[PDB]
């Protein structure tokens, strides 16, 4: 009669732990499909930084590629001023020996 | 049935202890998962930061760019100007020369 006492108790924790099972189940069973959409948005920000990290030099050096461009051009005015004074210069001793 | 029932009390022993090491499995797989949701976010914005670094980068080099680019239109007029001026001086110079 006993070993029935202990029989029915144990009934109870195997109803117990199967419930349980199935809620860890069903818990883990969400954050899969939670941890699949976190891949895939993963891939796509990783898809989107490799665009954005072409961008950045495709841009960085359009960048240099103008401030160079700058530079040359001050050196051309720099050269343009010296010249012309050395004109005015000779046109100026020309003038005076007339 | 103290004796075909010992034999259900048995059987039964064994499903609570297999129970009890699936649920620890369950367990652990939760656990697993948790340490990958957290690896997951600290991922996820490492690398919204390090767009929005890239987006900082390219608005501001744009914009250099523009700076520049006017920059050069400046100088681009400064130099026809003196391109012109030159010529003259030229003309002049030369002109002069011939009639001495």
């Amino acid at each position: 009669e006993t070993l029935t006492e202990r029989n029915l108790d144990l009934e109870e924790k195997v109803r117990e732990l199967r419930e349980t099972v199935g809620d860890l189940e069903a818990m883990n069973e969400m954050n899969d499909e939670l941890q699949e959409n976190a891949r895939e948005t993963e891939l796509e920000l990783r898809e989107q930084l490799d665009l954005a990290a072409a961008r950045v030099r495709e841009a960085e050096k359009r960048v240099e590629a103008a401030q160079e461009t700058v530079a040359d051009y001050q050196q051309t005015i720099k050269k343009y001023r010296e010249l012309t004074a050395h004109l005015q210069d000779v046109n100026r001793e020309l003038m005076s020996q007339q």
